[PDB]
């Protein structure tokens, strides 16, 4: 499973915009040897594009049906993931010096340590503007299957048929077929 | 109607503006070098008068010419998670410096798209923030009289809520609605 | 009972102290040297006062029994509030930066803490002080209830204490041998 | 036993160690006066050697042998207080550019006293920072085959702890240890 980096550079998908804005030294290679770091930000851009394409189409295929949707409940978001990865390296990398952007992205190192689970990194708030939502299902064919929180494109009512995909044993991708 | 949705995230955010101002305006007649020198000060006073015309719309909206008095059943105090206060006001005072105008573009630009979430998400009354203007959070559950009945709804309203008291309604969205005391 | 701002300045009492060392612009001295550092005086005249507090209420109590006694776990936020934001508004060069930085001060008062427990600071169990919560039984008809003590020592089940009543919710009391 | 409690402390705070020298540390025969000049990460190197001491010496508190075995009845998690890691870090971040030895000083007070408090009100262990060298908390309920049974007592390890499990108490207070798995 290559698309788990997949959504976590869709996970930032927009901090990539801000250091465009944010360190553009703009009046040649030259103008390339002064700036690096917008290129970088340039391709991850794209790379998130590619990935949102990804996570598009991934749902369309040929599996042959995963359940009737049982009883379920809404999960809401932690904003302590949009405090972590999302203000901080935007602080960051506008300060200059070179030397304090190095301790600010330690810090995001040490927040995402020991502030934060190692497995709920998907739980960004910027993943919101791309029609994602999360709904924690209890899948019941296919078996039985309990706490898999699953990221939806819609709403998920119940007694009615889904496509799956698979992402993670906690997290996978839903889509609704009526 | 989500333009008053927006509209309480942007009133939950003046002392941002009274801020700014305090940190950023460098007063010393003059026209064009005091408009000059002090854009972002007049920037975030505009927003400031934007805040107050949608705080008088907040306190006017209530009377709609509806005169319902649906009742209440279950009123607790749910209270604001108190990490929205962290996500907007930690951006000014962390060392960002006004000095070129790229900074204060991404600088609301960020505004903007953590507005967007924040209405995205059902986290627009979040913000601890609203109790300064004086605003209190109940989880309660009206009535809705003889056409039907709801379930788990958040009121914000600036007096207080006990249970069995007849009160307005001005909804926001499905979930959330603002109501004031009967008298 | 004015004596709340008497606690209120001697929870404030190390806070006085480093102002001190912060601000202060000392280098022949002149009265134009006095008259540069003026916050420095009030503040040292704010520490005399937290030292006539100390004095005070020392020996507040003067010339019960108690039947609750649970730990009180000392709130930090009152210290986020009070104690490191004019630490870090009182040293930055320019007069803006301790303005914004006190109506800061004032915002994580009001919209924070909701301040009517704003008595417990941990800057008072520096000062040999330590909180537990009690109900109170007395033939002066025992009523109170759901208070809360601040005291130098600790208490127990049926102990023997003085009450020098403070508020609605706080006292000051200490054993008697 | 309050050294090792501070040594704990002095623990804690290694990570701060780490972003002041990252912080304040200027680049640039006879170069000897960099010592003079740069005071700051000197001081902070001779306190990093020093917390780096305390974390060898807590690495083998529990390898003094008394053959010790108690038997644990109960576990769960307590977590680390997070308010208490913006009390000791937020002073390099929220600005506080280094400058003059009087704010050095004064921040040298901060700390401390800011000791001084977390020693007498038991929140030594709250700081969220000793999960990076990595330590889990568990309330844990312990009987012990002797004098007396105790309960609530909050345990710091470096193992994951299981039910009906043994472990060496090495006692700061009468409510805190320092355990390891027995093996
Ligand atoms: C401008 C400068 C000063 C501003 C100060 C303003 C206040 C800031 C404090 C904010 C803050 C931590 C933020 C940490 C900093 C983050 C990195 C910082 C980066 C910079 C370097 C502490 O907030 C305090 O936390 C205390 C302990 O949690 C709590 O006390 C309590 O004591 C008793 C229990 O011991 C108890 O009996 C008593 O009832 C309480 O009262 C306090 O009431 C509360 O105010 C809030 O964090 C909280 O905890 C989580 C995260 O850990 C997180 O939510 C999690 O849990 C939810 C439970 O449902 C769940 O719903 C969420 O899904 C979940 O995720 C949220 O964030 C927030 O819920």
């Amino acid at each position: 499973t290559y698309n788990k980096v997949g959504l976590y550079i869709l996970s930032l998908a927009m901090l990539f915009v801000f250091i465009i804005i944010l360190t553009a030294k703009i009046p040649l290679k030259k103008l390339v040897l002064t700036n690096i770091v917008p290129i970088v930000c340039f391709v991850f851009f794209l790379f998130s594009i590619y990935f949102y394409n990804r996570l598009k189409n991934i749902t369309k295929y040929n599996g042959q049906d995963s359940v009737k949707i049982t009883s379920c409940q809404s999960e809401s978001y932690e904003s302590l993931t949009f405090l972590a990865t999302y203000i901080v390296p935007f602080m960051g990398f506008s300060f200059e010096d070179m030397q304090k952007n190095i301790a600010y992205l330690l810090l995001v190192v040490v927040i995402g340590i020991i502030f934060i689970k190692t497995d709920k990194y998907y739980a960004n708030p910027t993943l919101a503007l791309f029609g994602f939502k999360l709904y924690r299902v209890n899948i019941l064919g296919s078996g039985e299957t309990k706490n898999l929180i699953a990221i939806s494109n819609d709403v998920l009512k119940v007694d009615d048929n889904v496509y799956y995909s698979f992402f993670d044993e906690f997290v996978f991708i839903a889509r609704k077929k009526i």
